[PDB]
């Protein structure tokens, strides 16, 4: 069978909208209520998480974890995966923003719902690209956002072993990747991006919690799951 890193990269590719199939039906700036903008945000977030769900289920060894741990791990990282993919794909000095559900919008249509938090996401985006992360390293970075220690796991040790396997594959790939060895302990700088993502993500919960209290439209279960991590 195929190697872990190739399985990861293929999953990433298979769940990353390709240019020719992007959805532009929401790009055109049109009149819509504050309630509509929240509606759109929830929709955008939930359907993207559904796609991210497809990537996680293809991570070899994931289905070998108990269904309870899969759920806990997924709910706990969904927002992070969402932000990580968003930031990775976003390019500097760009007007658009592409979401893994294929939807494309103006950065300005998102500022309305994301708030200042978006700017922090773009800031993280530039950070990722400064370090230069290839698709193989990124796929591992994503799997590591999902397969990580969380409180309440039934088989924490089983989770850590998969994590170690993913780390191992990332380690091997970095060691032999020429462009990478050209930088100060690239590997360490790579993993050092996860804590930032965690913090960036916490800031997202604040904004999503704000929208929830505003309560212009009900929050989907998927969005409520993001808050269970409290």
């Amino acid at each position: 069978a195929i190697s872990l890193i190739t399985a990861l990269v293929r999953s990433h590719v298979d769940t990353t909208p390709d240019p020719s199939c992007l959805d532009y039906s929401h790009y055109e700036e049109q009149s819509m209520s504050e309630a509509d903008k929240v509606q759109q945000f929830y929709q955008l977030l939930t359907s993207s998480v559904d796609v991210i769900k497809q990537f996680a289920e293809k991570i070899p060894g994931y289905f070998d974890l108990l269904p309870e741990d899969q759920e806990l791990l997924f709910q706990s990282a969904s927002l992070e995966l969402f932000v990580l993919r968003l930031a990775y794909r976003a390019r500097i000095d760009d007007t658009k923003l592409i979401f893994c559900n294929g939807t494309v919008l103006h950065r300005t249509q998102c500022l309305r719902s994301f708030g200042e938090w978006l700017n922090d996401i773009m800031e993280f985006s530039r950070s990722l690209h400064n370090l230069e992360i290839d698709i193989s390293a990124f796929a591992c970075l994503c799997a590591l956002t999902l397969i990580t220690e969380r409180h309440g796991l039934r088989e924490p040790k089983k989770v850590e072993q998969l994590q170690m396997k993913i780390i191992g594959s990332l380690r091997d790939h970095v060691t032999y990747n020429a462009e990478a060895q050209k930088k100060q302990h690239y590997f360490s700088r790579l993993l050092g991006k996860l804590p930032e993502l965690r913090s960036l993500s916490v800031q997202g919960l604040q904004r999503i919690f704000y929208l929830k209290l505003e309560d212009l439209v009900p929050a989907p279960a998927l969005i409520e799951n993001m808050f269970v991590t409290t």
